């Protein structure tokens, strides 16, 4: 129940927004209009940074209307948003479909970004494991 | 540790109950409820038979196997794919195949992915004009 | 301050560590030297094996660097390590590039593994919504 600092780069861009209570994240927007021909990818701004707290981290998830009617997907999925990342949130879009290309408008809901914890575990090696 | 449970409803009377191999795995298999055949790289949404009720304040995550992943290819597009709290429709996955040449032949009965329940924070977004005017840069 | 057990099944790799203070995750590294051609996936071994505590579980994350330049991608992202598993992590690259093949070097940061609490949850068969 915690509050997540953002940065509109883009001001004539919505603010993201959950769409239903309960709802993991928040769909980010498309800051360029872009077009994916089958096979091919791009980074694409969405008009954000964001502050993720620390312990935290931010997950870049694809949207799945549109993985399953378009084959849009993203390459790094999920994206990783690091606690001290500042600079713009980008999602590599990329268009797994055979043969339709992929029209991306600026505007469009392209990614959803949700926040997690995160262990941030200290590694301790071993020369091995306890059986 | 001690968790809460989930609610889940066999929507195809005929398929397994998903369950937890290992008492520390992280998710359940979930099966296929049809017979699919994906040709390289088309891809398609396979229905599971079930539905859950992700408690306020989790989510629902779809992940793929990834010993079929290896094998032949198998992914899922949309991955992670997000089940929210209040989502009651049944799970499908959009399995599609990545690789070259080799169709896949998905089996009703087949456990196609996986499912991993993990909380989330419902953040409230704050907007700022700037880092350094808000003291974060 | 959870801290993970790792063993260097390949001693000639350096550990995998956090960049920065906050970094969701470590990279891990390639033990072997790979090239994919376009379409192409291979299982690369990391030349680690870690113990991930009960009650948690790893996560193969790709980087978004390579990810974005050479579309070099995961096939099973996110990767599930349990908490069971003691094996060494192998990363499931595929090329997902039209027509430039991708080339690893033993040593090249192919991954970063992530750890996060799991709810065990118990499942219950209901009757219905
Ligand atoms: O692997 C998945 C992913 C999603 N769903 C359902 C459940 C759920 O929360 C809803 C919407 O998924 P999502 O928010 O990712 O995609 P969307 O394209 O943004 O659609 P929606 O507009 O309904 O939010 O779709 C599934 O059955 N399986
Ligand atoms: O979809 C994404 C993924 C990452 N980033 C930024 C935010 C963040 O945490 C940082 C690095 O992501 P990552 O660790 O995946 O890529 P990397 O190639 O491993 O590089 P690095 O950690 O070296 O900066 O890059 C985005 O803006 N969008
Ligand atoms: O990116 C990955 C994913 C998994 N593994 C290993 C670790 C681990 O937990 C085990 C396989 O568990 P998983 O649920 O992924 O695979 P499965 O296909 O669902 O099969 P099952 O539990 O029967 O093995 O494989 C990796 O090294 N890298
Ligand atoms: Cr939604
Ligand atoms: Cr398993
Ligand atoms: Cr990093």
């Amino acid at each position: 129940s915690t509050t997540l600092a953002i940065v509109r780069l883009d001001p004539g861009l919505p603010l993201p927004s959950r769409a239903h209570d309960g709802d993991a994240g928040v769909d980010l927007y498309s800051a360029e209009d872009v077009e994916l021909a089958p096979g091919r990818r791009a980074l694409v701004r969405t008009g954000v940074a964001v502050a993720v707290p620390f312990g935290m981290v931010g997950l870049v998830h694809p949207r799945s209307g549109l993985a399953t009617r378009v084959g849009l997907s993203i390459v790094n999925s999920p994206g990783t948003i690091d606690a001290g990342y500042r600079g713009e949130i980008k999602v590599a879009l990329i268009n797994l479909d055979p043969a339709a290309p992929i029209v991306v408008h600026r505007g469009d809901r392209i990614a959803q970004l949700l926040v997690q914890r995160v262990e941030l575990v200290e590694l301790v090696e071993v020369s091995s494991f306890d059986e």
